[PDB]
C-alpha cells in the first residue's frame, strides 16, 4: 500500500499540471469550446481503462488547434459541429492505427530515438515557451474574447497586467525550478528535502497561487490528419514503450480508444512515462487517473498567470534533457572557452575537431524550418513529414 | 592616459550608483530636504581635493537620518534649521578627529579587521536590503509625502505597482549579478566578456531603465554623535587604509573635510577602495571626481524602482565577501550534507569538531541585539559603542 502510494502521488501531480494547461490552452485557443476538464478526460478515462505514458501531449493540443483552423474558416463547418467533426476524424484516425498497428510498429524502434527524438523535443519546448509567451501576453487585451467592455480591462492593462503575467509567471519559473534542483542543496534536511523537492511544482502552484491571492466532402478530406496523426502517435506513443522498457531495467491499443474520446470530447507522453518506471528496482495508473477523476472536480474547486509560468517553465525543463540543445549550445559557444569546458560525454575523443561536431548545423536547419512553417497552415499540416521526409533518409547520407 | 582612463571609467560608476542611492535616500528618509545631488558633492568636492576610499556611505546617511530624527521632534529644532545643525554637529565632529588623529590611528589595525568587522559589514547588508524592501513599499503609498490627492495614486497601488517596485527591483536584482558573474561564462567572448561583466552594473542601470520606460543647549548636546562618530569613522575610514594597502600589495585629514562637507550641505568605503589598487601590480581620483562632478548634472538629466534592486542587490553583494555570512549559514546548515561540503578553508582541520565553530552565534547574538537596537532611537544612537563595549573585550574572553 504506503509503496504504491507514493509513485501515485507524485505521477498525479506531476501529470496533472501540464494536461489542465493544456485543457486551458484549449479554452483560450479554441474560443472556450473545448475546456479545461474536456483534456482531463482525455487522460483519466483512458488511465482508468488500461487493461504512465498515456495523457494529453502538446501535439494533441496543437493538432487539435489545427483542426480548429481546419473547420472554423472553411465556409459552413464553423464551430459547434466541431465537436463530432473531431469524432468522424477519430474514425479514419483509429482506422491508421487499425491498419498499420503491431505490424508497423515492429519496425519503429531503430531510427527514431537514436538520431531524430532530439528534433521533437526542441520543437515542444520551442513552441511551448512562446505559447507561454503568448499567455504573458493574454494577461492584458484579451479579454475581448472572454467579454465586452468590462470593468476589469481598462487600467488592468499597462498596470495591472504587470503584476498578473510578468511577476507570478517567471517568479514560479524560478521557485520551481526548486523541484529539479533540491536533492543537492547542500544547507538542507534529509528527511523532508524531497518532499519539498519532489512536489516542488504542485507546491509553487499553492506558494505561487498564495502570493497572487494576497491582493461530406471534407468527411473525406478528414484522412490527411488520421495519416499524419498516425506516423506522429507512432513516434510518441511508442517512444513511451522505447523509455519504460528501458535498457536501464496493445502497442495497435490506442485506436480502439482514439474513436471513443474523438465521439466524446491522448497519447504516450515523452516526460512521464520514465518517472514511472524506475520505482520498482530500488496496477498503479488506476490510482493517479481516479485521482485524476479527482482532478475533474479539483480543476473545479481548483479554479492563473502562474500557468504561462508553467508553459514556460515545463518549456525550459526539456533543456538539459536534450543533447541537440547542448549541441545547439556549444555550437554558438565561443572557441577558446569551449577548452576550459572539461563533463562532455557527448563530443568524445573520436571526433575531437569541433568541425566534426559541425553538422548539428543541418538538424537545427531543419528544425527552423519545420518552426518557420508550423505557424502557418498548409505547412502547419505537414511537420511530422518533414521529419520522415528528411531525417530517415539522411542517415545514409550523414559521413 | 588610456591605462587610467580604464579604471577611472570603471570605478566612477561602480561609486555613483550607491552614491545616487543614498541620495534619493536621503530625498525620501529626509522629506526631501536631503536631495540625490547634494550626496554627490560631499563625494565630489572631497575625491577632486585629495592632496578611492572617499564617497559617502550608508552609516553616513544612517546618522545623517537620526539627525533628522533628534531635530525633527524636538520642539522647536524641526526643519530648515537642519541643514546648519550639520555644521555645527562638523564642528565637534571635526575638533574629535582632531583630538584623536593619528595618535588614535596608530592603534586601530590589530583589532578590527581580524575579528570585528564581519559584524559591520553585515549589519550594513542587512539595514540595506531591509531600506530595499521598503523602497519596494514606497511604490505604492507614499506618495502622499510626495504630494496630495494626485491622478497617479488610485489604482496605480495594487495594480501598477507590482511592474513599478516588482518586476524592476528583482529584474535588475538577477541581471544584474551578471556584473560579479560574467568573467567565467562558458558561452562568450572573451575580447568583450568584461566589457559585459564590469560595466554590468551600469549597463543593468540602462537595460532595465529601458525596459521601465518600455510603457542652544542642544548645540552642547551635539558632541555625542560627533564622539560616536568619530570611533565609526576611526573604522571605516581607516578600514579603507587597511585595505587599499592590503599585504597583497592625512589618517586625521577628514576632520578638516567634515567642518567643510558640514557647513555646506564622507568617509573611507568600504566595497570601493580594494578596487582602486588593484590596476597598479599587472593621481587618479580627480578624474572619477571629476565625472562625478559630471554626475551631478547627470542625477539631472539621468533622471527608479531599480534604484531598490540595487539597494537589495547592493546589499546582496557583500554576502560571499564575508565569512561571518558563510558561517551563518553553515551555522544553520544540517549535519548530514556539510560532510559533503569538501572549498571551506575557514574552518580547518585544527578545529574539525563543529562545536569549535560553536562560538558564531555570538557574534550573531551581538547583531541581533544591535539590529534591534538599531531600528529605535536611544539606541539607534548607541550602536558603534555597543560594537566598542563588547567586541575589543571579548577577544581575551574568548576560549
Amino acid at each position: 500500500g504506503f509503496r504504491i502510494l507514493a509513485p501515485t502521488t507524485y505521477i498525479f501531480f506531476a501529470s496533472a499540471i501540464p494536461v489542465i494547461s493544456f485543457g486551458e490552452q484549449l479554452e483560450r485557443s479554441t474560443d472556450g469550446v473545448l475546456t479545461a476538464v474536456q483534456t482531463l478526460a482525455s487522460t483519466a478515462i483512458c488511465g482508468m481503462i488500461h487493461s504512465l505514458i498515456l495523457g494529453v501531449a502538446e501535439p494533441t493540443v496543437i493538432m487539435y488547434t489545427f483542426m480548429f483552423n481546419f473547420a472554423k474558416a472553411r465556409p459552413e463547418l464553423g464551430r459547434d459541429l466541431f465537436l463530432a467533426w473531431s469524432g468522424w476524424v477519430c474514425v479514419w484516425t483509429a482506422l491508421m492505427l487499425f491498419v498499420l498497428a503491431i505490424c508497423g510498429a515492429c519496425s519503429i524502434i531503430n531510427r527514431f530515438t537514436r538520431v531524430a527524438g532530439e528534433l521533437f523535443g526542441l520543437l515542444i519546448a520551442m513552441l511551448f515557451m512562446q505559447q507561454a509567451i503568448k499567455g504573458l501576453v493574454d494577461e492584458f487585451r484579451i479579454p475581448e474574447r472572454e467579454n465586452q467592455k468590462l470593468k476589469e480591462f481598462l487600467p488592468s492593462w499597462r498596470f495591472a497586467n504587470g503584476m498578473f503575467a510578468l511577476v507570478l509567471s517567471f517568479g514560479l519559473l524560478l521557485t520551481g525550478l526548486r523541484s529539479r534542483k533540491a536533492r543537492s542543496w547542500r544547507y538542507g534536511t534529509g528527511w523532508l528535502r524531497s518532499l519539498i523537492a519532489d512536489y516542488g511544482v504542485p507546491l509553487m502552484v499553492l506558494v505561487w497561487t498564495g502570493v497572487s491571492y494576497i491582493p461530406i466532402v471534407y468527411i473525406i478530406g478528414a484522412f490527411i490528419p488520421a495519416s499524419m496523426i498516425a506516423v506522429l502517435y507512432y513516434f510518441d506513443h511508442s517512444v513511451a514503450s522505447q523509455l519504460a522498457q528501458q535498457k536501464e531495467f496493445d502497442l495497435l491499443l490506442l485506436g480502439f480508444l482514439t474513436l471513443m474520446c474523438g465521439l466524446l470530447g491522448s497519447n504516450g507522453v515523452i516526460p512521464q512515462s520514465p518517472m514511472h518506471t524506475k520505482s520498482l528496482a530500488t496496477v498503479s495508473n488506476l490510482l493517479q487517473s481516479t485521482m485524476v477523476g479527482g482532478c475533474v472536480a479539483a480543476m473545479p474547486i481548483l479554479k492563473t498567470s502562474v500557468l504561462w509560468g508553467y508553459f514556460a517553465f515545463m518549456a525550459i525543463e526539456s533543456l538539459p534533457g536534450n543533447q541537440f540543445w547542448e549541441r545547439i549550445l556549444l555550437l554558438f559557444t565561443a572557441p577558446s572557452r569551449r577548452f576550459k569546458v572539461l563533463y562532455h560525454a557527448t563530443f568524445v575523443e573520436t571526433v575531437p575537431f569541433k568541425t566534426i561536431a559541425m553538422f548539428t548545423l543541418f538538424q537545427t536547419t531543419y528544425l527552423l524550418i519545420c518552426f518557420g512553417l508550423t505557424w502557418i497552415p498548409i505547412a502547419g499540416v505537414m511537420f511530422p513529414l518533414m521529419i520522415m521526409f528528411l531525417i530517415p533518409v539522411r542517415q545514409y547520407l550523414l559521413p
